């Protein structure tokens, strides 16, 4: 079987993407943020503290004839930006784009941090990293992808994110009309639970390609591109007037400048990020300083190929017994 669903930017900067997901019987449709950097499926629900909910669609397990409380199970998660949430656990039917899993763990938020509450367009997260990162206790739970793997035609999903435009998540098949050229595959380490891979180098604008190993994760759940300080300094040095700002928390640049592209290596292939993708607009309304889409990973501890990078490519997440990541130009 296969599934296919459209994913839509939540705002005009592509800060995140939401995908409709059907939970329960009869279906309750929630717009979830598909996150290959985490492994929990959690939703705003009828059990979330009423003050922590501001326009989200909530899952109501009591209206689902297929929902079952997973007695005694709890979950608690903290994200790399300081976000957190926690609650209890149901199992229920979950469908994405026509692909249905029965008995999926649905983590119901009783508490959410403030940054989820302020984001009225996101009803929850759908984790697509490896199930070893799932936070359910005492019994760890499988991700939607892991549950679906058996019945998929091919154990893969693909991410085709749009620039200021809708895109597609496909499960179980590779759409050979959605990319150009060949797909280059590259090895994945699952030892930390992430889709972790090694990029072979980079170039700034039309400069020479520097061969150098950059280990990092493919994370649809992270907006920006976080790379080592040496790389990020070499990029912003080519933008007149760019500087690292401690009050803003990263590199900013004059909104009037034009940004060079950024190339990253996948084996012998090259993925080019157009400079326009790196502009995240004014730091405050009316400001002439603009926020850069490439930032240093030094304070994070791991390099992250977030949406800025991934939306420049067609990306294959191959969850075969030896996993790989595939990249193609589009
Ligand atoms: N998208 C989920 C996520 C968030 C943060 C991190 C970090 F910061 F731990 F690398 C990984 C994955």
């Amino acid at each position: 079987s296969t599934g296919s669903a459209t994913t839509t930017p939540i705002d005009s900067l592509d800060d995140a993407y939401i995908t409709p997901v059907q939970i329960g019987t009869p279906a309750q449709t929630l717009n979830l943020d598909f996150d290959t950097g985490s492994s929990d499926l959690w939703v705003f629900s009828s059990e979330t503290t009423a003050s922590e909910v501001d326009g989200q669609t909530i899952y109501t397990p009591s209206k689902s004839t297929t929902a079952k409380l997973l007695s005694g199970a709890t979950w608690s998660i903290s994200y790399g930006d300081g976000s957190s949430s926690s609650g209890d656990v149901y199992t229920d039917t979950v469908s994405v784009g026509g692909l249905t899993v029965t008995g999926q763990a649905v983590e119901s938020a009783k508490k959410v941090s403030s940054s989820f509450t302020e984001d009225s367009t996101i009803d929850g997260l759908l984790g697509l990293a490896f199930s070893t990162l799932n936070t359910v206790s005492p019994t760890q739970q499988k991700t939607f992808f892991d549950n679906a793997k058996a019945s998929l035609d091919s154990p893969v999903f693909t991410a085709d994110l749009g620039y200021h435009a809708p895109g597609t998540y496909n499960f179980g098949f590779i759409d050979t009309t959605a990319y150009t050229g060949s797909i280059t595959y590259t090895a994945v380490s699952t030892k930390q639970g992430f889709w972790e891979w090694t990029s072979t180098g980079y170039a700034v604008g039309s400069g020479t390609f520097k061969s150098t190993s950059i280990d990092g994760i493919a994370d649809t759940g992270t907006t920006l591109l976080y790379l080592p300080a040496t790389v990020v300094s070499a990029y912003w040095a080519q933008v007149s007037g760019a500087k690292s700002s401690s009050s803003v928390g990263g590199y900013v640049f004059p909104c009037s400048a034009t940004l060079p592209s950024f190339t990253f290596g996948v084996g012998s292939a090259r993925i080019v990020i157009p400079g326009d993708y790196i502009d995240f607009g004014p730091i405050s309304t009316g400001s002439s300083s603009c926020f850069g889409g490439i930032q240093s990973s030094a304070g994070i501890g791991i390099n992250i190929f977030g949406d800025v990078a991934l939306k420049a490519a067609f990306v294959v997440f191959n969850g075969a017994t030896t996993p790989t990541l595939g990249f193609a130009s589009k």
